[PDB]
Formats: structure tokens, C-alpha cells, sequence
């Protein structure tokens, strides 16, 4: 990393450690050429930012909650909808962005839940894909019949 | 009952007063350990049964939260809204069935819905409607398409 | 209590229970004259409007949570703070209305800070008084005087 | 650092990478137990000493928030609240103080908030000049006519 | 269903089977966890409504043990019960109350009961007959002389 | 007390330990003449024997639930209940017997139980007093007026 | 499953649900031709009826602690106790039957205790087998020879 | 002492009193607390030690019951398993062991165990016997035909 | 307080916050003349230090335990010993030293410790006032009579 | 025997070999679970029973170790300490005490320690043999001088 | 076992029990000739001696933290240190000492560091193999070559 | 601040002194609930930001015995160490760094360590320099020779 004082193009690191909670890491970096100590800390974090405009830390547990309802009445396990959440959850963090949309998490939801059931998918579609009128339901019972 | 703010088991009545109506009693109690007072309203309340076992209060509101949530994203005015919650309400009483059901509750919107919005309807009869399978969500639309 | 079927003017009440939670009581009552059993409950039920539209159960810790920051930098006691919150809470049930907005909830906060710190009252009617210019603050500061 | 997924102690880092402007490392990292892959950032960020002795970064997120929510009910655009965030932060980074704490940065706020508003910079100046009397809060008011 | 071994949330339904008199169903399902199979019983059994909110299947065998806990120590046979057991079931089940609660079937036990003994029947009168005074004893021990 | 071995009229306490539980207290003494240490338990334990004939630790918890139940319909509150099941372990503990019948804890019961309520008095002296006709019952309503 | 009301051969699910506790599944019928909705309840409970006369549900724990008792003096680890408590549960709930009496679990017990441990299963036989003299015991002897 | 009522850990002693026989000391206590009076035995009594390390007190009660239970389902009247436990316990208190454990107990029960029953006796001593193998018990078998 | 830049001769509070733990308040002082912000940290913090070198933070349960274990075989109650270490870190803490040796704390315990039993007193100072011979013993046994 | 690494309720035995004194046997087990062998050893060691009723294996350091602290501050050696032990430990053992207490165990100790101190015995001694009173002390101190 | 009375070559085991806590097991003995009973315990119970001279003991939670702060700044997992921790335990066992000193401790842990990490098993060495010059850290280097 | 003895939130003040020195406050305090008084001290310490977000008051006395855990094994007196913790302090004071971690605490020790000892000085280098290779600890070897 570039030392912030003299701009020098890498740096020695010379003490690290694991947060206790576990989320970050505190490492100590120092420049061979000016010899000076800095602090870095390295995260992963990610936020949701709700349509109220307000952002909050991501839960699977909301996900999870959620694909559940929109799997009501639906033969579902719940092993389904864990293993659905975690991959909800790796697909986000793949995309390496601290901060994300409602929107954008309703979009991922959409890929395993096509797998899971198609009743579901096709409601939870039907607010998150934006369907106006019968003819964009139909077109998207056809897709499926496609896939 | 439990006082509010200290949580004793047991509170007195300081006073009754029966409602010009005579659906209500209002009744001002007094915590004996905090000498704290506060108020109770007793209703003969229409009760529905929910998924599980447990029994709760009919209530417009969350009917309307209900529906709402389901035309999140369509052109549907607030005044249609609590229009479609008065009707259900009226249908229900009317109907004086002898164990409601929060799925008879959710039936009773279909009606009413329909003529507010499709997608919307789509939605929430995909649910209390049971459907199992794509073909009974084409079914419907042709329903629509006829109505 | 009126009876729902015959609308008699008394009934005689033959069965009482505090729930198990002990917010509510359900009593089951029969009429005199057609000899028919019914049920009703009591509650002590109090919530609130959020400004986003959502109603949620009156909370002690949420107003304590405010006035703790509003008496930021001031000499406030923690059972100063559980006193005005238990008084707080004691004057809102007081109305009898089952649901009340959030600006009352600060509208009674006012009074008992008042007696508590002037520089959190001052900083607390700034925003729930509506104030608008600096000579709105100045007659404020003249009224503390007063009083 | 702990798996996000299954909260595994220990991760591995699969690839690393120095952005272009250097002051941010971009890491892929997998867990041992799950194998399931997220990426984390490195970067040398300002930190603040809050009230207590926790250290947290710095983010204008946070003062525009607050600044909003003591701006609540007053005719303040999106616009001058960021250019407000904006002007702090650039103040906060061009003073390079020893010990760096959230007072403050109350304290950078006030300046520009005094042109944005006057009702909202007396709020927010009430505390971080630690108003202790209602003459303070009057000086204050005469130095803004003044100004 | 949980299994009834090893908690598991979901299990199978290896197979299924309508009795030939048509009122149950008698499933044989197995857990996907342990591979420990099990048998199930679904039928429209009568509920009725408790002192509380909670609905319970109607059983005989709890009216039954009700009365004898109420005749001990008086000169009543097992087959006296069991007919009154008998007499009250087919009384609440010909009744078909819309909603049917504990109340009722307990009232439904002093017409029978009366015939039986008259200790008993004045403990178990006392009860759902709401009696506040040892008048009101009285008069029901006149009602049993004359009847 | 008594020396085991020597019969001596009166031995010395050398030592003394209560328990770690503190139900019993364990001495060692020590006989003047015959210089013989022996060791000696302190007890309060308290059984009663149930009709089956098992005898179990005595428990206020199920003297409670017991007079709760027999004060179903009336006004008791948990504190009188509390208050009660307090006085009859008491007066129970005072005979001095390590053992003791049920009956003989109800008939303990019968006497505050009077206090407490008159109804739940009577229903409970009908079964614990052995009642045979209704004229027992209605020679017990007339020594509740005369007392 | 046929309607309560019209007795039509079949009738078509419309709701399921799983109890929170997981022991019940609560499913909400529509019959199909006079269009009429019906509640059932699947249950998997189990109870056994103690020689007293009172049914209590079925444990593993006491089963356990059984064959733990009478494996006195025995090389029995346990997790085979744990295995056998396993197989006992599951070969009686193989019956079908919802209640049973505790000789038929003792029966249930002497098939995996045979295996367990020799001098176990004789002392346990000798009270669930009715063993009269010692030449019971002798062919006892004789069998597990044979087996 | 720890007071039986409100678990006080501390208790004085109102009063002492050395019974006739001498061999007891009955004391009469009252709790600081809350002033409730108790009342405590004191005994040189005779301690078994168990198979732990917990030292019990010796009790005919115990003796009789194990034996019963070991003697259920055999003709056994209550005089001869009274007169089994007084010998037992007068065996125990003449051999004056210096450590006595509850196996020498259940050792002593062997001899008039076996007057009584055969089946019963068999039972009990393949535990105390510590029977390891099949042919232990013929051999047991023998000599009951002997004797 | 002095200014740490300028040694000015008084400053400001500007900020002050208790702790989460509630051991130290930090506060946040400017300086009138330079206008300079400086933290101090307000703590209560009380360390004894081991015989063998170590220093470690002030118990009460410690000084408890000890009183406890020389009050051995002494008729002492727990609320007496729990006032006792009450006094002792009261009297411990009014000196204002951060640091002190155990021998001062035995010191300090000599005091209430002579008033709740002289035995225990005289058995604790012949360790902490290092009596020699039995003459010194003597001694103190004639102060405790003078006193 | 619980594992003392994964603490798995049951070992193996993998080896066994009796000591060639025959005092002691030295087995080798080996954990199912985890697969990782340790050692026990088996001796038929002499209990003393505590204040309590818990017996705790004689141990002469248990003994050095409280004679020294009684001995701290005086010209005690560790040579004599030993040599108390050993004289304490075979005075016990020769004793041969039916029932061996920790009383007993203080009491052997006294006589050894009369001839190595006077203030470690006076205050040893002010235990054991029970000191009430201050004239008690005097009359051990008298006893000294005449020893 | 030799008998502890006859010392008789051999003994058989007629009781056998797993403590509670399961560190022991205690066994019960009868030797053939003489037909007396013994007690003994078996127990796997392990001390380290602190250059303090008091023994503790042995936890493996302390070798790990100790391991843990001399692999400071160098890639270990936790993983790998329960397994060096586990690693340890099971070799220091294996001796069949009950007691040990911290020195065959740190000798014990010297095996496992140096699979583990080179620098920390250094500065591990340098402690407690006892480096007195440079010559003897610059001949570990050599040996850890070599190795 | 939070009271020593009773946990109260709040205390009072009772009075306050400012130092000759002028660098702390000595404040006498008050519980209102228990009315017992403590003692505390404020003072502007330099604080140490740690390997963690904590930050900690810097005490020679920590780094003291950190080194003398490092000379462990090695001739090096208290005073000399007491020496090293002087010159290490006067540095760190006297370079007045902006952010100050206990990594630059240790980095201050080696430049006097080095003349102390040669071995503490490597074992406590190896840590603070990042000792990665064996390599790079033959290169302070041979450093140390030159030096
Ligand atoms: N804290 C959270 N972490 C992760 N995902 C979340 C979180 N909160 C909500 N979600 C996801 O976002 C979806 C919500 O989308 P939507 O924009 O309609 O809701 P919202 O605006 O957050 O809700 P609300 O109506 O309560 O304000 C949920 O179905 C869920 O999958
Ligand atoms: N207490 C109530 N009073 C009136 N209408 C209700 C009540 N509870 C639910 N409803 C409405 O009746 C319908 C019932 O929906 P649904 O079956 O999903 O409810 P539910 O029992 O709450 O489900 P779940 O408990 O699984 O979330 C919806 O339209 C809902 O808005
Ligand atoms: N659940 C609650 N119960 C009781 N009082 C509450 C509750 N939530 C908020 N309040 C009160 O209402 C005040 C909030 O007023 P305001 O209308 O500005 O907030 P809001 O709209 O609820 O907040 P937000 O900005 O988070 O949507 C709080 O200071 C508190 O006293
Ligand atoms: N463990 C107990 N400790 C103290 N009192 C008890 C206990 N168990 C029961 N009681 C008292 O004894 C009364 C029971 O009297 P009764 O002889 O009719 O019952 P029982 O024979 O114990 O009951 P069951 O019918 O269950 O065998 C209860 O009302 C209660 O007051
Ligand atoms: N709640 C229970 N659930 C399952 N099995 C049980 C339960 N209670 C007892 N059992 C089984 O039944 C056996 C008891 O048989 P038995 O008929 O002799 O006892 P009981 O009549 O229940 O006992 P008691 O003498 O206490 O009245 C136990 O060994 C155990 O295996
Ligand atoms: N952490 C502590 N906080 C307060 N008082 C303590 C603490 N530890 C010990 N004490 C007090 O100091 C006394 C100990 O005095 P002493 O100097 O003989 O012990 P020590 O050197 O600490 O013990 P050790 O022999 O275990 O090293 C105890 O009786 C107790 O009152
Ligand atoms: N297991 C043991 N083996 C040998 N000697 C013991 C044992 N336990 C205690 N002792 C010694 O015997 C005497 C018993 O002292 P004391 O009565 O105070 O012990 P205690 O039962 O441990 O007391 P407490 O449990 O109340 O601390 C002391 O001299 C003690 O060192
Ligand atoms: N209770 C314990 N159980 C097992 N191992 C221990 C225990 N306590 C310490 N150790 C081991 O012994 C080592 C300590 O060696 P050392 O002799 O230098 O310490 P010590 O004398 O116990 O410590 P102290 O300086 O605190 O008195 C630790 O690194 C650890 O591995
Ligand atoms: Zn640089
Ligand atoms: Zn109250
Ligand atoms: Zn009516
Ligand atoms: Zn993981
Ligand atoms: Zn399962
Ligand atoms: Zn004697
Ligand atoms: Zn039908
Ligand atoms: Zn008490
Ligand atoms: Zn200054
Ligand atoms: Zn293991
Ligand atoms: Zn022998
Ligand atoms: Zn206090």
C-alpha cells in the first residue's frame, strides 16, 4: 500500500490482528523509506440501503423470512430455504460493494428461487421485476416452460 | 390484569362506565403496588382464527397493509383501498360463519380485489386460491381476460 | 354489556380469566333473558403512529432513549430519566385513545423535561413547537423566566 | 478474519490487489470449513475518538444524517446538506489534528451550518459549545443577528 | 412435522391411508435426518375454546376424569360415569354450538350430573353456574330437593 | 445429648457446619468422660404421604396451584395466594412431625381458605370434610353465618 | 378425507401449516362440490398409561433410566442405552396405537434388553414375564442357550 | 440454618429441648427475616454410604420399598416385609461395621430375603451377588433347592 | 485543571461521558486562553499487591472468605461478614491511595473484625500484628478486657 | 470413565498391571471417540471425612500446606514441617479410626506441634479444640508455660 | 488387588460406579479368603507444580493462551493450537505422573512449537532450553537446518 | 459514576481539590442509595492505542514487567530494568507522537534493552521488528556483534 505521507509505492507490514468480534483486522504498516507507522484496518461489512432511505447491516435472516412467506403454502423444507439464504447471501458479497439496494437483493433472490418453486418465483417476479398487465405474466410462464 | 408499568399481577378497578353504543365497556384501573392508573377497553370482538391456533382480533388495518403490500408498485389510490377493506369487512359480518378462518378473510378480498387491479389480484389469489401449478395461474388470467 | 344477539341492556358475566401474558382479560357473559353465552376480551393496548405510517406498541425505553440524548451534556440522573418516562407513559394512557402519533408522544414529553433541564426543553420544543426563527427562541427563553 | 457465513475463526486469502490510487488493498478471501468465497477492503481511514474510548472511522454519512435530523421541519435542501458533509470533512482533513475526536467534528459543523440555517445551527451549537444556561442560548442569538 | 426423535423440522410422508369409515387419515412418514420412521393420525376433530385463547381437541376421557375427581368419596360407579361421559358428548356434539367452548361442555355435565349425586353435582354447579353467594347455594340445594 | 457409646447425660459441641445447601446443619461433639467424638445431622425436612402411598418432599408451590384452582370464579389475588400457602407450611411445620397425610394438609388448608373465600371454603370442605347429603352442606352455610 | 357435511368421497387441501412447536400440522380443507371449508389436525402423540390409571405422554428419558437401573453392576455404555431407548420408542410408535400400556412397553423393552446384556434381560423378565418358581427361571436360562 | 420459607441463610434458635430417650434433640427456630418459626431435629443417626460418595441416612422405608418392588407380582403380605426390614436393620446395627455401605444393606437383605420368596430373593441377590454370568444364577438356583 | 500546552492556571469542561462498565468518566476540557481540546479520565480504580510481586484489583468476596475461614467454629453470620467487608473497603478507600499492600488490608481488618468475635480477632492478630512469643498473646488478651 | 480430553461419558481399558507393593493398580484406557490413550491409577486409599459430608482422599501435603500457613512469620523449618506430616500421617494410620473425620486429623496435629512452635500451635489449637472463650486461651497458655 | 487386611494375592470387584462428574470411578471389593469388603477409587487426576511451589491443575486452556502470546505476530490458526494443546496434554499423561513441574511443561511443548512455527519455537527455546549467549541461539538456528 | 459497593448509576460529589502540581483532581463522592463515600482521581494520562481499538493508560509498570518476563533466566537487576522503563518512558514522551500504539511502546525498549542484555533483547526484537525468517534473526545476531 502507498505510504500516506511520502506516497512511496508499497510498504512493509510489522504487526496484524484478528478483532475480537471477529469482523476486522487492525494490521500496523511501516514505510521503508521514510520509516513511518501508520494503521489500517480491513473490513466486511455490507449494508442494504431500504427504500426509507435509511441503511442497515445485511441479514440472511430477513432473506430467509421473506423467501418464506413468498413460499407460503408451497412444499418448502427449511434446510431449502438456509441453503437459499447463504447463497443469496455469497452471490451479494460477490459483487464487492460495501453498500446495495433493496432492489438489487430482490434481483438475486430471484436466480435460486426459480430453482426452489416456481409459484413462489412467480409472485415474488411479479413486484420485483415490475409486471404491468396478464400479457407479462403469461410471457413469463412461457420463459419458464422455456427453461 | 398485569399493570403496565410495574408488571403486578393482579390491579383493581378504580371505575366502569358502559358506552352510549353498549359494545363497549371502558374501565379505569389502578395498580395496588405502583398506584399507578391506566385504562382498559372490553369489546365483543369478532375473533378469526389464524393458521395456527391461536385466535386474534379482526382488525381493518391489517387488511388493508395486506392488500397494500400486494399493490405495491400499481396504480391503486388509498380511497380504493380502504373502499376494498369496508367491503371484506361488511362481507364478513354478513356471512356470521360459525368458525372464521383468516383464510375466509383472505377469500373475501379476491371479490373486491379483482375489480381494482389484476396484477394485484393475480397476486394474492395465487395464494388463498392454493394454487399449485403455472396452468392454474393461465386459468385464472383467462378468468380475467372473461371478466 | 349489551347482548350482540337480542341487544338487551345487561348481561351477567359467568366466566373470567387473566391471560397468561396478563395483558388481557377474557371474560365469557350470558344474557338474562335469551340465555346466550358470549366472549369478550380486555386490553390495555396502546400504540403509536410512526411518521412513515407505520403503528408500533408503545415503548418506556424509546422515550427514555430520547430525552437521554436530547439532556446530552446536562447533569441527568437515570432515575430522573425512568421517572419522566414512567410519567410520560402515565399521561399518554391517561387520553384512552388506543393509538396516538408520535407529536403527541412528544407533546407530552415537554411537560415533564421542562421540570427537568431547560437547555433539553429548549433544544426539544426547537423541533416538536415548530419553531421558525430566532425570535421564536427568544419568547420561549422569555416564558421559562415567567414560569 | 471470522467466516461471515459460518463465523469459522480463521480465513484464508485467496488473491489480493492494490488499487490504482493506492491507498486501498481489495482482497478475496475463502473459508477453510464452508469454502464459500467474499472479498474484503483495506484502507488507511481517518478515525475519530467518540465519547466513549471506542474509535470508529470516519463517514460524512453520519454527519449528514445528523445534521438532517437536527434540520428536520426547516426548508433545507439535499444539496447544501452535502455541500455542508463535504466542506467538514474537507475542514476535519485539512486541520490534521493530533487526536482526532468527534467533538470535534460537532465543532467543524457549526461554521457551516450557520450560513445553511440559524433555528438548526442553534440546535446543533447547543451542544457542542456546551450550552449550560438559556443566557448562553441568548449571546448565541445575539451573535446570529450580528452575523 | 418435527420428528419425534431427533427434532428434525421437516419429514417425509413415506405413505398415506383413508379409513374406511373416512373421518381420519393414517400417514407413515419418515425424518430425512435419522431414517426413523413413524405414524400419524389426521382427523376433523371437535375443538373447543378454553378459559384462554386455546383451542383443544374434545376428549372424553377429561370430562370423565373431571366428574370423578368432583365424586370422590361418594358412591358412584365407573359405568355411571362413563354413561354421563357419553350423555355429554352426544349433547355437545347434536347442540353443533357455532363456537363451542369449555364453558358449554362443562355445563353440559349438570344435567347428568344431577341424576348421579347431588354433592357432586353442587361442587361442579358451583363452578359454571358462577356462583358468588352461599344464597345462591342455597337455592340450588331447594332446586334439588324439589327436583 | 446422649453419648452413643457411654450414655453419658450430656456431650460438648466441638464443632459445627451448616450445609452447602442449608438444609441441614452437621455437628461433631465430644463426651467429657470417655473423650469419644461422634457425629450428629440437624434436619427440617418435611414429607407428605400421597393416597398412593409415596411420600415426597412437601411443596407450597402445589398447595398454591390447589387453592387456585378451588378459588376459580373469584376474586383471589396471587399475594393472598402466596399469603396463604405461607401460613399453611407454617402451621404444617409447627406440629413437629417429620411426616404427614395429605388430609390432614387439607384439613390444614380449610382454615385460611375460609378467610380467603367463603365459596371456595365450602367447595373444598365438601370433599375434605366428607360430605354426604345436602343437608351436611347446608349446616356448613349456617356455621359460616354464625361465624 | 370426506366433508363433515355432505360425506363426499373426496375433498382438496387448500392450507397447511406446521405448528410452531412442530408436534401438529394444522390443514384447512375445501370440499369440492358443496364448497365448504373444514380444519384438521395431524397429530404424532404418543401416551402410555400408568398401572395407577392415569395416561401420561410417552418419554424416552424413563425408558432409559429403566434399563439403566436394571443394567446394575453391568458393562452397558451409554450410548447404548441411548440406542435402545431409540429402538423402543420407535417399535412401539410402529403399532399405530395413540395410547398404551406400560406392560407393552416393558414387552417392547425385552426384545433390544436380550441383546444388551444377558443377566439384564433375565431380571428384567422375571417381573414383565410373571416368572412363579425357579424352574421359570431355568428355561429362561435354557432359551437364551437355544438363542 | 437456611430458613424452609424465604431461603434466608441465617436462622436463631428460639428454643431447645432434649427428648426423653436422649438420643434426639428437638430445637424450635424463627427466621430473622421474616419472623417465621420453624422447628429442626437433631440425631445421631446411623449413615450408609451410597455407591457415590453421598452419605445417607440409614431408613427402613427405603429397604421395604426396594424389596417390594423387587417383590411385586409375588405373594408377599406388607407383616412379612415389615418383619424383613426390622431384621435388616437390627443385622445392620448388631455388626457394628466401621464403614457401612449400602451394598453391606443390601447384603444383609439376602438371608431373610430368601425365607420369604425365591423369585424375589433371585432377583435381588443377582445384583448384590454382583452375578457376571448365566450359569451364576443355576448355581444360585441349586442352592435355594438345596436350602 | 492546568493546560497541558500552556500550563494556564484553569480550563473548561466542554464534554464529559460516564463509561458503559460505569468505572471512569472521560472528559473533554478546552483550555480559555489557547482554545486547545484535551481528554482526561476520571477512575476509582483500586489495586492491593501479592506478597509475591504482583499487583491485582481490590475483592471484597476476598476479604470476605478470609474473615470467613478465621471466623471458623465461631458463632458469625453472613450478613455480618458481608458488612464487615463493606467497612473494610470503605475504610480501605477513604485513604486515596491507588495501590496498597495486604499487610494494610489485614491492618484494616483488625478493626471490625475485634468487634464481631475476639477469638477470630486475636487468632488473625497473632499473624498480622507478628506476635513472637506467648507473652505478646497475654498482652492483647489484657487489651481486648481494657477495651 | 469421562475422557479427559473430549469428555465422552465411556472409556476402554486398554492394559492393566498390579504394582509389584500390590497397594495400587495402573491401568491404560483409550477414548472411543476421540482415539487419544491415558492413564489412571487405582489404590485403596484412606478418606477422611470433611466438614461436610464429602470424604476426600488423605493427602500430607494438604496437611504441611496448612501448618505452614499456620507457621508463616515464625523460625519454623521446612525439615520439621515434613516430620509434623509424617508423625501426623502415622499417628492416623495406627489409630485405625472406625469413621475418620478431618476433626481428628486437626487433632493429631497439635501434639507434633507443641514442640515445634507455641504461637503456630496456640493458634492451631484455638480451632480444634473449639476455643470459646479468652480464658481459654489463657488456660492453653498456662498449659505451655508448664510444657 | 492385595486384600489391605490378609494382604491375599488377589480380590474380586462386586461393585463398580462412575462418579457423577465422571473424573472417578469407585469400586467395592471382597477378597475370597477372608470375605471382607474395601473400598477404592480410580481417578486420572493431574497437577503442575508453579515455580511458586502450589500445585494446580492441569489446564490446557493455558498451554494454548501461552502458545497463542509466543506465536504473536506469525500465521497460526486456532485449530492449530487446540490440536498442539491436545497434542500436549496427551503426551504429558502419558508419563503416568500425577504431578509434574511447568519446566517438563515447557520441555513438553517444545516438540509440537517447533512443527508448528520456527520463530516462536526460538524465543520459546530461548526460556526454557535456558540460551545464555548468542553462540547457543545462533547453534538452534544450525540444529533447526539440520531438522 | 457507577459506586464501588452497590452498583448505583449515579453519584454525587461531595467535594474537589486541584493538586499543587495542577496535573490531576482529587474528588470525594457520595452514593445517594448506600451513603458510602469513595474516592476519585482525574488526571490528562497519555493514553496507548492497543493492538485492538482500545486504548489504555500508559503505566511503566507494564512495561517493567514485560521485560522482566523477557529477562527471565538472565543476570539482570531491578534496577537496571527500573532504568530501562525511565529512559523508555522519557522517550515516548519526549517524541510526542500524534497516535501513539503500544507497537512504538515496544519499539522504545529495544535501544535500551540492546545494552542490557543481549538474548531479552533478541527474544523481545524478534516480536516488534517482525521477525519473519531465521535469516533475519542471524542478521540481529550479527548486528549485535557489531554493536
Ligand atoms: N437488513 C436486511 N438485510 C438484508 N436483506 C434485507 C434486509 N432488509 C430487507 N432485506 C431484503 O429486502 C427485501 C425488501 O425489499 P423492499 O424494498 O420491498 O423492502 P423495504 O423497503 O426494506 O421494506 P419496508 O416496506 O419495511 O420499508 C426483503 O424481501 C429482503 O430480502
Ligand atoms: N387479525 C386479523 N384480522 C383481520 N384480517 C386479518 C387478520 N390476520 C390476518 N388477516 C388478513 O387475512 C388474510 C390472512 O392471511 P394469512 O393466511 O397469510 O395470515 P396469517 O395467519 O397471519 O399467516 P402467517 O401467520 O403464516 O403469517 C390476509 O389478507 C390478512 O391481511
Ligand atoms: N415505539 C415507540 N413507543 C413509544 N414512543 C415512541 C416509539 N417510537 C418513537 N417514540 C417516541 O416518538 C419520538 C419520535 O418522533 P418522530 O416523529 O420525530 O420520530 P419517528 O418518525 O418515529 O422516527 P424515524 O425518523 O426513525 O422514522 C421519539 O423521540 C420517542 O419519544
Ligand atoms: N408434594 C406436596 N407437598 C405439599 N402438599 C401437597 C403435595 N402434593 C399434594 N399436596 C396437597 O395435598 C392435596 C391433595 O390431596 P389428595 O389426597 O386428594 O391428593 P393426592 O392423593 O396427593 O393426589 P392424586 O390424586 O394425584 O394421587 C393437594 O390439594 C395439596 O394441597
Ligand atoms: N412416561 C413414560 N413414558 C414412557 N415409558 C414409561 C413412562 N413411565 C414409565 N414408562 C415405562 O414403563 C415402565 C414401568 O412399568 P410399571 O407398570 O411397573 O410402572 P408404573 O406403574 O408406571 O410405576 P409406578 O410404580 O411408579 O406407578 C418403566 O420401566 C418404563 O420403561
Ligand atoms: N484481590 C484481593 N483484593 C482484596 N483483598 C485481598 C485480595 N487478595 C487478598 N486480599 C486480602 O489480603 C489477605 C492476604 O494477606 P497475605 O499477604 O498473607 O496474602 P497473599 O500474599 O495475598 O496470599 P498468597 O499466600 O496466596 O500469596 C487476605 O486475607 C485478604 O483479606
Ligand atoms: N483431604 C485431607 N487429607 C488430609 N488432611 C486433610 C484433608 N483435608 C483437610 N485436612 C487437614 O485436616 C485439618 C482439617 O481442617 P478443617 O476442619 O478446617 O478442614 P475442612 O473440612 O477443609 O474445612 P472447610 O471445608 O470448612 O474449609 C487441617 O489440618 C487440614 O490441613
Ligand atoms: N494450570 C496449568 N495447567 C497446565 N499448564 C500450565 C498451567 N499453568 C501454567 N502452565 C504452563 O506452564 C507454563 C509456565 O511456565 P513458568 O514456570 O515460567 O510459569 P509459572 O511459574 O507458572 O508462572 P508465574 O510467573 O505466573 O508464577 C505456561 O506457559 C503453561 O504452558
Ligand atoms: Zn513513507
Ligand atoms: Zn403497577
Ligand atoms: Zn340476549
Ligand atoms: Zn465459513
Ligand atoms: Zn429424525
Ligand atoms: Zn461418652
Ligand atoms: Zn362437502
Ligand atoms: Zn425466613
Ligand atoms: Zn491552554
Ligand atoms: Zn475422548
Ligand atoms: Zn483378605
Ligand atoms: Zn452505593
Amino acid at each position: 500500500m502507498h505510504c500516506p505521507f511520502c506516497r512511496h509505492p508499497d510498504s512493509r507490514v510489522v504487526d496484524s490482528r484478528t478483532t475480537d468480534d471477529g469482523t476486522s483486522i487492525r494490521r500496523r504498516r511501516q514505510c521503508p523509506d521514510c520509516s513511518r507507522r501508520f494503521t489500517t484496518v480491513e473490513t466486511c461489512s455490507l449494508m442494504v440501503v431500504k427504500r426509507s432511505g435509511v441503511t442497515e447491516p445485511f441479514s440472511r435472516t430477513k432473506v430467509i423470512n421473506g423467501v418464506r412467506k413468498a413460499c407460503q403454502g408451497r412444499p418448502v423444507t427449511e434446510d431449502a430455504l438456509a441453503q437459499l439464504g447463504q447463497r443469496v447471501e455469497e452471490a451479494v458479497r460477490a459483487t464487492g460493494s460495501a453498500e446495495l439496494t433493496t432492489h438489487d437483493v430482490g434481483l438475486a433472490i430471484l436466480g435460486p428461487l426459480q430453482e426452489l418453486d416456481l409459484v413462489a418465483y412467480l409472485r415474488f417476479a411479479s413486484v420485483y421485476r415490475a409486471f404491468d398487465s396478464l400479457e407479462d405474466f403469461e410471457a413469463a410462464i412461457a420463459e419458464l416452460r422455456e427453461t
